[PDB]
């Protein structure tokens, strides 16, 4: 029932509002979401209802120093959109794009703002014969948030 | 005096605190700065005192679909660090790097009244024989009516 497509500039306000309505995700500035629409649309996705509401969003980008790794920043799915495995559908949709043809690995972090994320990434990994590992994100000089590595594809 | 270097992962908290103390820059989450430090260090810079205090930061990255364009996201210069022309020094430092040796254009956005910020980018262009252009970009439509000034697109180049 959702149409998945890359985001466009006119989606930025709505994506910022969706993220706000999906606590505990960190709410970045509206301008940051607009930059995702402007510069990263080919590696991001929105899920748009029949009536035009944006009920899902994924922000992601290839790592500049490791271009076979897709790094997933935030996954937002509105309560009204639960029970469609939308987070997994959105990640799969990104990975099937031409810009992602050489992606071997996925990385994201899981901590206070996105524990519900783990099921989404394990689902993706499961659908693609890949496996989820985890490692502490921070080193011992800093200041549990974990880097998840999902692979291979 | 300050020295300039790429940020390291553990600079995230200090860079986040620096932006919080430079209103009216838009503050993003801590994690957004951690990700700049972790994924974009080769195109960002901090200005650091001999004592290790960060009073300047620039975030920038090459555009994934237009890799000869460097986009500058935020230029933070603490009030205690005025009069050092840190913004221009920091931008120059990034542009000088081996990672930016193929950059032909620099893009950034500026609000309506931000004249000093325009002069920084103008000065940079002049020292490279580059053109500066400014076009409407993010307006009320793009912000969904939120209480935020318009951001025009400032574009310098070709270098």
């Amino acid at each position: 029932r959702y149409h998945l497509r890359p985001p466009r500039r006119n989606d930025g306000a709505a994506i910022h509002q969706l993220v706000s309505e999906c606590p505990p995700l960190d709410l970045n500035s509206l301008y940051a979401y607009l930059l995702l629409c402007e510069h990263h649309a080919h590696t991001c996705v929105v899920a748009e209802s029949p009536g035009g509401r944006i009920d899902g969003f994924v922000s992601a980008y290839l790592l500049p120093t490791r271009p076979d790794v897709l790094f997933v920043w935030q996954v937002a799915v509105h309560s009204r959109a639960r029970g469609h495995r939308l987070g997994r559908a959105m990640l799969g949709h990104i990975l099937e794009r031409q810009e992602c043809r050489h992606v071997r690995h996925l990385e994201t972090t899981v901590g206070p703002d996105n524990q519900a994320s783990r099921r989404t990434f394990a689902g993706l990994a499961g659908e693609r014969g890949a496996h989820v590992s985890e490692q502490p994100f921070f080193d011992r000089q800093a200041f549990d948030e974990m880097l998840l590595r999902i692979g291979p594809f």
